[PDB]
């Protein structure tokens, strides 16, 4: 697909049983998903952002799908003012940046 | 371009007449760059992230080029921990995400 940037770029994110809003976000290395429940272990982690550092819950090798494209990998876990994809899921989607 | 996404998108930015790095952020509103002189009157505002606010001042109707691309609008000035394109100018270049 190709996604304006008029408004925010929102998709869908499925991960297993779970359906979650979220922003498609270049401007950010890592994925960060609110208030969800995937099974197994999990490391922890302390992410930055302007004012400080949020706690969450590193989730590695993850199923995910954004838009009917499958993807792999690490899944943060915490609280987040949104609901962000950052470029390690953006590059197993073979999304790019186009002007 | 075509921009990829293994690396942060960083690029070169002209804006009152000197060269600046900038990322590329599809997950911000608003374009906010470190502090340097613009001339002229200016807004003041106040924008949320991780754990607060930061004190900006807002500047309508920046000339700004972004390789190639001469843009038209609104710029914030202050105090961040990277220069950020937001999709206000990031829209007005026709960027797209795609995949
Ligand atoms: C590219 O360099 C940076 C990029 C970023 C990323 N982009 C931003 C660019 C400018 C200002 C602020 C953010 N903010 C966040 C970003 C993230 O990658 C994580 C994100 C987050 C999400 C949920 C919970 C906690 C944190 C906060 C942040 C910092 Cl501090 C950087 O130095
Ligand atoms: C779509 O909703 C939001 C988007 C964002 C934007 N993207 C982020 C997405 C997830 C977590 C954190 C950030 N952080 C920043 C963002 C901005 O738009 C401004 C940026 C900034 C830069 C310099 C100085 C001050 C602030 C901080 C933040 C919040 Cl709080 C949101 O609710
Ligand atoms: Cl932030």
């Amino acid at each position: 697909p190709q996604i304006t940037l008029w408004q925010r770029p929102l998709v869908t994110i499925k991960i297993g049983g779970q359906l979650k809003e979220a922003l498609l976000d270049t401007g950010a290395d890592d994925t960060v998903l609110e208030e969800m429940s995937l099974p197994g272990r999990w490391k922890p982690k302390m992410i930055g952002g302007i004012g400080g550092f949020i706690k969450v819950r590193q989730y590695d090798q993850i199923l995910i799908e954004i838009c009917g494209h499958k993807a792999i990998g690490t899944v943060l876990v915490g609280p987040t003012p949104v609901n962000i994809i950052g470029r390690n899921l953006l590059t197993q989607i073979g999304c790019t940046l186009n002007f």
